[PDB]
């Protein structure tokens, strides 16, 4: 029940013969219903008229004085803002450019999957007269080009899209304004002279109020970048605050968010190994659109009203306080504006999960979990599509959709020739079958293992009970099980979401437990389970402890550098002299997992380590320097800060 939008014969136009055919996608353009009437018009001048707009400017004039007739200047400088932010989308541009991008995505993919029920809903949200939001999660530069190429291939207007100010340069601009993009600055800040340019804060929430209230499309990515790790970073919630405000202040009655998430059977970008180790250039573009890559899913998440969710919030009693080193270090070593930020920040973790849970796995994905961690040794073929066949049940069980069906023989052959950098095939004595080994060097591996990531989010729940069952256990009592996977939980916080924000670890730990019984990994003998003891049963939880290596590996070699930390020093000078001992522990050997070496867990460590307070952060000259805290002041301290990580990680 699905719909390749690539997949365009004479079909899907109205004309047909000889001709029709050989002209078949120039027609399937001329078809698309998209008109200058349905695009908001006198943005600028509604802006610019805007009570806010006036008043902002009227005190920012006030400063500059000794008759106050430099109005003009300040009212000529809001206008320019406007100028270079605004976009003014032409049908004409939209139509050439999906013409083109039909022919490209047509070259370098295979396929482009919807499913139709998830946009027939989208048509049902379209034809209620309300702004829409779409929220996808950045992965790939290809993002921004197929959320709109999506929309515009079921005759829906393309969406007015928030757009980094790197773009804005003489010809590439002009193009992107009238594509739908309109740029905004980074941090939203003049310079450090001024506290905050008030001007631009209120042309940038007046642009966004009069956008959404003549009832257009917006489209933010809410992951400031896309991830170099492979799987949902940090949101930010910068502009949900600006989308949030215009409901509070009641100008615009109610709007929609959608979460998207695009996956990738492989990423044209590929490997992002250039970063996580630490003429010729256009060579390379060409040697990059020349290749071909795999599949791609889109999946639309359920529409939900902002109001409602705004509503359902004030429904809770008390909210959640807890602190990360509250809720870990007393279990380990014997308001006004603070709601308003908690309420806005958690709503963006909330669409990013549910966007990341909409997610189609690959083949790709399975194929580079089982050759990490199941096997790592390497195997031949017909073992790997037993396994490939096996993985793919345990994923459908799960309620998650695939991005690929036929022979599971045809669908890894496919997927090994995408990781064909990183897997080595070679034949084997007295046989007519081909072995499959991965590369563990120091930067291949990396490419396995962001491919790898892929799937990480399906069992990084059953993962932790799985990690938490063998630390326990150097006949488990249930309470000690939560309670210790409870933690696991707040420890891998920074890592990526593992539930959802409305509900405590505690509850998603007891129900993954309460999974574990349903499945018969454990079962009763306050309450006492006891561990299968089953070959199948065995392997699965050793599979399930062996994900978690890497992401509690490095955790733990980055409390073995703090074991001896000298004087306060800046962060992104430490950052470095940090990654440079995970890579020299893979060079000399010693650190097990190579994966563990990559830039993206070290940050995800220190910034752990911040949220605990072992580094009070005083930041001075707009850099962190790394002071070592009162509490950690002594080695004591720090000797059972290694001891407990060690605990969970297998030896
Ligand atoms: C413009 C942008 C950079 C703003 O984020 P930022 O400036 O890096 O983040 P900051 O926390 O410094 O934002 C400052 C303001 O954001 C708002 N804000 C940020 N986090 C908030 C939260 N949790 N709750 C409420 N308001 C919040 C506040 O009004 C804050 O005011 P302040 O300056 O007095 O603190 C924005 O682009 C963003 O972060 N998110 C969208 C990402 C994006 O579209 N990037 C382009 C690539 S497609
Ligand atoms: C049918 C025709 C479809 C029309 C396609 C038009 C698409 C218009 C694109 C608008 C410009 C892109 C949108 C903003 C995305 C953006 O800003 O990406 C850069 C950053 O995130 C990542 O930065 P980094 O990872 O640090 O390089």
């Amino acid at each position: 029940g699905l719909r390749n939008v690539i997949y365009i014969n004479e079909t899907h136009t109205r004309h047909r013969g000889w001709l029709a055919r050989r002209l078949s996608y120039v027609l399937f353009i001329q078809e698309r219903d998209v008109h200058k009437g349905m695009f908001a018009t006198n943005v600028t001048e509604n802006v610019l008229n805007s009570s806010r707009v006036q008043e902002a400017i009227a005190e920012v004039a006030a400063e500059l004085n000794p008759q106050s007739k430099a109005v003009n200047k300040v009212k000529k400088k809001a206008k320019r803002i406007l100028q270079e932010m605004v976009a003014t989308v032409s049908p004409a541009m939209i139509r050439l450019t999906g013409w083109v991008l039909l022919k490209l995505f047509n070259s370098f993919f295979w396929n482009i999957q919807i499913h139709k029920g998830q946009l027939e809903m989208v048509k049902a949200a379209t034809e209620t007269n309300l702004p829409l939001l779409f929220l996808p999660v950045h992965r790939s530069h290809i993002d921004y080009l197929l959320l709109t190429f999506i929309l515009f291939c079921h005759n829906i207007k393309a969406p007015y899209i928030a757009s980094g100010n790197n773009l804005n340069i003489p010809i590439f601009s002009t193009l992107i304004h009238k594509l739908g993009g309109f740029f905004i600055r980074r941090r939203l800040d003049e310079t450090p002279d001024g506290r905050k340019d008030v001007l631009y804060r209120a042309l940038l929430h007046g642009h966004i109020v009069e956008l959404l209230r003549q009832q257009q499309f917006l489209e933010i990515f809410l992951e400031g970048t896309r991830s170099r790790s492979g799987k949902t970073s940090c949101a930010r919630a910068g502009l949900l605050s600006v989308v949030v405000d215009t409901l509070s202040t009641n100008v615009i009655p109610d709007i929609l968010i959608i979460p998207v998430g695009i996956s990738y059977d492989r990423i044209i970008e590929g490997h992002y190994n250039g970063e996580q180790l630490g003429w010729s250039v256009a060579r390379g573009v060409i040697r990059m659109l020349r290749k071909n890559y795999g599949c791609v899913r889109v999946d639309f998440a359920q529409p939900f009203s902002l109001k409602e969710y705004l509503e359902s919030q004030s429904q809770k009693p008390v909210s959640a306080l807890l602190s990360l080193e509250q809720a870990l270090l007393p279990a380990i070593l014997p308001t006004d504006e603070s709601l308003r930020r908690r309420l806005i920040a958690n709503l963006a973790e909330h669409i990013l999960f549910t966007a990341s849970k909409s997610c189609a796995i690959m083949s790709t994905h399975i194929v580079a979990c089982l050759l990490l961690y199941r096997h790592r040794q390497g195997i031949d073929l017909s073992t790997l599509v037993e396994d490939f066949f096996v993985m793919k049940e345990e994923v459908l069980a799960r309620d998650f959709d695939l991005g690929f069906s036929g022979n599971s023989e045809d669908v890894v052959m496919h997927a090994i020739q995408l990781l064909g950098n990183c897997v080595t095939i070679t034949h084997t004595s007295r046989n007519d079958e081909f072995f499959i080994t991965p590369s563990t060097t120091v930067p291949s591996v990396f490419e396995l293992n962001f491919y790898s990531n892929g799937v990480l989010h399906v069992f990084i729940m059953e993962a932790i009970i799985a990690c938490s069952l063998y630390a326990v256990l150097n006949l488990i009592s249930q309470e000690q099980l939560v309670r210790k996977a409870a933690s696991l939980c707040y420890l891998l916080s920074n890592e990526g979401t593992i539930s959802l924000p409305c509900q405590t670890f505690y509850q998603v730990c007891h129900e993954t437990v309460g999974k574990f019984i349903q499945y018969g990994i454990l079962t009763v003998a306050d309450c006492y389970l006891k561990v299968s003891q089953s070959k199948e049963h065995q392997q699965f939880i050793t599979f399930l402890q062996r994900l978690l290596g890497p992401l509690l590996e490095a955790y733990s070699s980055a409390a073995i550098f703090v074991h001896n930390f000298s004087g306060p020093v800046p962060e992104p000078e430490y950052l470095q002299k940090l990654h440079k001992y995970l890579i020299t522990r893979t060079e000399r050997n010693v650190a097990v997992y190579a994966e563990s070496a990559t830039y993206c867990l070290v940050k995800n460590a220190v910034k752990m380590f911040k949220d605990i307070g072992v580094f009070k952060e005083t930041k001075q000259k707009r850099v962190s320097v790394l002071e070592l805290s009162s509490t950690f002041l002594p080695q004591c301290n720090r000797q059972k800060l290694l001891e407990y990580i060690l605990s969970f990680v297998v030896l």
